[PDB]
């Protein structure tokens, strides 16, 4: 039976008869629903082959012409003689925008058609995944005015160990874990930060310093590369009518860059693929400077702006956060770094939903995730049923490393 | 290593695994292929079955599990449905089922209370009139001159053939919604259709924004009959704001007890039609979503001219200001009127402890995240970094088609 979506605002009702076309499982079933959850032979590979190459030669309008049986041949030849298939640059192309499009967790999705795509797939060495980064990087970054771009590394085969970026985001502050449990700098990255050490980087002690990549081609021990520190485009915050904001010294960089994840295109899988586009205000304001486990910065705002500190009920931590959310957007605004705020996001969003509606009959969406953290009914996507299901080719996520 | 949901907080890095959704009879709305969590809305020897495992967990409850006491309630409700295809509830096990139902509702973020609840058994009640008294007195005894209790009025039961309590309007206490000429509403849009209903059985409308609705209630196969609630008893808070003067002056109001009576208890497979229950607010109930909802009362735009925001552009985040002062007026007035209330902050924390409580009781707590993360300031609270397993347990409280 096809879901019946309902958005509460407007009244107005779809049905989902996309999600009829997911092969792979969600976390949930009927006893028990698990989406809040943030994590988890040839024939078979063939089979996704095949739905690939005619997902693909569809988007081109293509299907059934010689051009689109000769490539299924030649993909069945190469199965059947090698247990595995190689993708054309076309056809890798399509699939990193399809991925994207497919991101249930991407509120940037409006977005979708318009990624550069870097084929890294002749890449044989850590030295060349640098320089392959870098360029990336310089790219994405264009001076502030972001564009959102994936660079695809080899993919896995059979044989040996993948390509892989062992850093989550390809820019990532330093975590140094005191003696005394306590963490200077950003406590999410504690262990990449202690992988770094243990290869040898010269660590700092700054609670923004810019952490090296550790880069492994194949079997190899993982290598590290420090970023040329003119690549790493980073804005000073401030706020627009508290003095004061600017003293406490934060920072964050303006490339978002996801380099964690595998991106399955037609069964193939790439092991180092990273991502970029351009941040969501919340994800720095709130999330980053905010989160308890995070930089946790909401008490030293809320005293510096003489807030009642001593009870819940004065709305402290809202007032501060929406302080720190506005800094962000005032500080990128004023250095002409590309940004958007969960207003303008949501409201895309939204749009978005509504051509995916038209062109496929439904959007893969979560909605824990696609309702930002402060402000969520505020929001039309708060107000918006929403159907979680996975469509291949898609992001996943892999095991660490080591 | 466990077989069951890994639930994960990701502010703590502690790890839980639920073994309570084991005990889960009805299905939900996900499937392997599809979440739909975010969808707001989803007998002969089947109410034997079902009674079975209530008196179960009554007698667990009162630790007395294979007991000869348990063995002959669980006869003696057999041979009441066997001669009557219904069976009746002992007091005792009508007020553990209301605790229960509460205690596994996953929507409902104020559960740390649910062991304090006060059950007004109302199975004797026989006439329209008569609900209304019971109504009135539970408003009276729940309002408590701003003391805020707990409570919940059970009337009979389905019955066979026989036609259902009802009462119809959503809540205890609603304000009017009028549809006016110019397409727009006057007063709260969420209740225009129960406002036309009130006015075609006959009530006198008014035309203001906070306009208390009658209540239409139903006896078994009768029309409804429609009651007017003694204005003294309905206890409502102006609103102002500790610093903003001027925003006394907008003259928004909100009444104190939220009554919730459109949805059916369900008991051992018994069917309370109409059981109204209600608590005390949290604040972002009233100040974020019905005072702010673009579909509601949608204040947001008014207050944050007032604060003199730029609201030609989404980044000066003005919606977020002005929400956020709502919600302290909100507070603040609550506080000085002396009548509960609970900041989305303290109720998030609370829910934290009672998630902690079931866990070691039950072994798991079932919760509906989307709806347990308050609607401002979501990552700010701690349950936003804290997975939830979403099941039906019964004892449950049930949505029920609207009776016309
Ligand atoms: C163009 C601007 C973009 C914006 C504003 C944006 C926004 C976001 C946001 C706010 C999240 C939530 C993640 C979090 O809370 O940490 C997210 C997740 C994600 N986005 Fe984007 N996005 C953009 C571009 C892209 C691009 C280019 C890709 C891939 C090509 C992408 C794929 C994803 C994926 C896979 C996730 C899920 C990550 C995870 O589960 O950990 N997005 N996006
Ligand atoms: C003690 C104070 C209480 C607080 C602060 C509280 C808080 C809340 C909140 C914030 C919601 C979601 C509201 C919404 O978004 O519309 C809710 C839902 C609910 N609560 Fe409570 N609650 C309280 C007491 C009770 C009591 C006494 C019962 C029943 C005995 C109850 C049963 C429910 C149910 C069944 C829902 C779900 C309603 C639905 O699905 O539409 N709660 N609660
Ligand atoms: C492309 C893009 C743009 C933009 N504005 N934001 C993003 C999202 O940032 C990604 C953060 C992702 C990491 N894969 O999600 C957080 C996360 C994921 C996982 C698996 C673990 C963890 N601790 N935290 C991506
Ligand atoms: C007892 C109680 C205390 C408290 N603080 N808050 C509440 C919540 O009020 C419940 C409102 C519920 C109605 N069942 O949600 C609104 C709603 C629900 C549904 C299914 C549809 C709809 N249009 N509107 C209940
Ligand atoms: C447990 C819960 O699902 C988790 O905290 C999620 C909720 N929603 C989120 N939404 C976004 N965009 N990013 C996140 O990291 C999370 N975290
Ligand atoms: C689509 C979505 O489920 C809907 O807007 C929900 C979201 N979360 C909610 N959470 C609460 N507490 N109350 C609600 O009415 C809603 N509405
Ligand atoms: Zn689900």
């Amino acid at each position: 039976k096809f879901p019946r979506v309902k958005n509460w605002e407007l009244g107005s009702i779809t049905y989902d008869t996309l999600c009829a076309q997911s092969q792979q499982d969600g976390p949930c079933t009927p006893r028990r629903c698990l989406g809040s959850l943030v994590l988890p032979p040839a024939e078979q590979l063939l089979s996704q082959a095949r739905d690939f190459i005619n997902q693909y030669y569809s988007s081109i309008k293509r299907s059934g012409s010689q051009a689109h049986e000769e490539r299924l041949q030649e993909v069945e030849a190469e199965v059947a003689s090698t247990g595995t298939y190689h993708l054309r640059e076309s056809e890798l192309v399509f699939g990193a925008k399809q991925a994207w499009r497919n991101a249930p967790r991407c509120v940037g999705r409006i977005q979708w058609g318009k990624l550069q795509v870097f084929d890294a797939r002749d890449c044989s060495s850590a030295q060349e995944m640098f320089t392959y980064i870098c360029n990336h990087i310089k790219y994405a970054t264009n001076r502030g005015n972001l564009r959102s771009a994936i660079t695809v590394f080899p993919q896995r085969a059979p044989g040996r160990g993948d390509f892989r970026i062992w850093n989550s985001q390809l820019v990532r502050y330093a975590g140094y874990r005191q003696q005394d449990g306590s963490v200077r700098g950003d406590p999410a990255n504690v262990e990449i930060t202690e992988l770094c050490i243990q290869h040898g980087w010269t660590p700092g002690n700054g609670r923004f310093d810019v952490l090296p990549l550790l880069l492994q081609a194949p079997d190899e021990a993982p290598e590290l590369f420090v970023l040329p520190p003119e690549l790493v485009l980073e804005v000073p915050l401030e706020h627009p009518t508290l003095e004061w904001f600017a003293a406490l010294g934060l920072r964050w960089y303006a490339l978002p860059a996801v380099s964690n994840m595998l991106l399955e295109i037609g069964g193939l899988e790439f092991s180092a693929a990273p991502f970029s586009g351009w941040y969501m205000s919340t994800e720095i304001g709130t999330r980053n400077l905010c989160d308890p486990h995070r930089y946790n910065i909401l008490e030293d705002v809320a005293v510096c702006m003489d807030l009642d500190t001593r009870t819940t009920s004065s709305l402290w931590k809202d007032k501060a956060a929406v302080e720190i959310n506005l800094a962000v957007l005032h500080s990128f605004q004023l250095a002409k770094v590309t940004i958007v705020d969960h207003h303008a996001a949501t409201v895309s969003f939204m749009k978005h939903l509504d051509n995916e509606q038209k062109a496929r009959g439904g959007c893969p969406a979560d909605w824990a995730w696609i309702v930002p953290p402060i402000s969520g009914s505020l929001t039309p996507v708060f107000h918006q049923e929403m159907v979680n299901y996975i469509l291949s080719p898609a992001f996943r996520y892999q095991p660490d490393p080591w």
